[PDB]
C-alpha cells in the first residue's frame, strides 16, 4: 500500500490513483509574483469557538486530530467559499529536517511543516459524499516555520508518545484549533485535490500567507512518531509530504495587495 518510501511513495501513487496525473492535483508551488489579488474574494471566517475534538489518532501517515462534525460548530465560511463548510479533522505534514516538510511551497521554499484544517461543503451531508464533488472540501493550509514554541500546539504534542505507532488512537478531547493560527488570515486560493491518496479532486484551497512558529522541540516530537504498527522495525516518521504537483490550467488567487 501506499506511503512515503522509496518502493511506495509520491513517485509511485498514480498506479494505484491514476487521478494523481489529473488536471488539479496539490500541493503547488505558490509563485507569488504571478498569484494575482481578487478584489472580489472575502475575508476569510473561521469560528471555531464551538470545536469540540474528541481524539487524535495516528493513521500510519500521519496523525490526525478529530472532531465532532455532527453539528454546526467549527466552519469556515466567507474567502472564495460558497455556503459553510465544518471541520472534521486536522494533520500536518513534516521534515526529517527543517528545510522541508511543506506540501506547498511558496516561490520554492519549503516550510518545515505544514497543517492542515480539513472542512467539508455541508451542502452534501457528510465527508464521503463531498468528497466526490469538486467544491466538496476546504482545507486550510498553515505553514510552520521553527522558532519560538507554539503554546497552543503544546497539548499535541504532549500526547504524541501515546500514539507512537500506526492504529493507536487517545482521547483528545477541549483542544481548541484557535491556537494554531496566524495573526492573519491573508491567503492565497487555488482549485485542487487531496494530497494523499485517494487524491481526490474535491478541495478549495486556502493556503495562509503568514506562518506560524513552532519550537525545534515541537517538530522533534512529531519525528519520534513511527510510520509502523506497534512492534514492527522502527520506521520513524518523516517526510510524509507530496511534493508540488503541476499547476496546468489554474490560477492562484490572493486575497491581500
Ligand atoms: O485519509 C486520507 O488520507 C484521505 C484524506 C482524508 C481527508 C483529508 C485529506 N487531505 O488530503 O487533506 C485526505
Ligand atoms: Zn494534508
Amino acid at each position: 500500500h501506499w506511503g512515503y518510501g522509496k518502493h511506495n511513495g509520491p513517485e509511485h501513487w498514480h498506479k494505484d490513483f491514476p487521478i494523481a496525473k489529473g488536471e488539479r492535483q496539490s500541493p503547488v508551488d505558490i509563485d507569488t509574483h504571478t498569484a494575482k489579488y481578487d478584489p472580489s474574494l472575502k475575508p476569510l471566517s473561521v469560528s471555531y469557538d464551538q470545536a469540540t475534538s474528541l481524539r487524535i489518532l495516528n493513521n500510519g501517515h500521519a496523525f490526525n486530530v478529530e472532531f465532532d462534525d455532527s453539528q454546526d460548530k467549527a466552519v469556515l465560511k466567507g474567502g472564495p467559499l460558497d455556503g459553510t463548510y465544518r471541520l472534521i479533522q486536522f494533520h500536518f505534514h513534516w521534515g526529517s529536517l527543517d528545510g522541508q516538510g511543506s506540501e506547498h511551497t511558496v516561490d520554492k521554499k519549503k516550510y518545515a511543516a505544514e497543517l492542515h484544517l480539513v472542512h467539508w461543503n455541508t451542502k452534501y451531508g457528510d465527508f464521503g459524499k463531498a468528497v466526490q464533488q469538486p467544491d466538496g472540501l476546504a482545507v486550510l493550509g498553515i505553514f510552520l516555520k521553527v522558532g519560538s514554541a507554539k503554546p497552543g500546539l503544546q497539548k499535541v504534542v504532549d500526547v504524541l508518545d501515546s500514539i507512537k505507532t500506526k492504529g493507536k488512537s487517545a482521547d483528545f478531547t477541549n483542544f481548541d484549533p484557535r491556537g494554531l493560527l496566524p495573526e492573519s488570515l491573508d491567503y492565497w486560493t487555488y482549485p485542487g485535490s487531496l494530497t494523499t491518496p485517494p487524491l481526490l479532486e474535491c478541495v478549495t484551497w486556502i493556503v495562509l500567507k503568514e506562518p506560524i512558529s513552532v519550537s525545534s522541540e515541537q517538530v522533534l516530537k512529531f519525528r519520534k512518531l513511527n510510520f509502523n504498527g506497534e512492534g514492527e522495525p522502527e520506521e520513524l516518521m518523516v517526510d510524509n509530504w507530496r511534493p508540488a504537483q503541476p499547476l496546468k490550467n489554474r490560477q492562484i488567487k490572493a486575497s491581500f495587495k
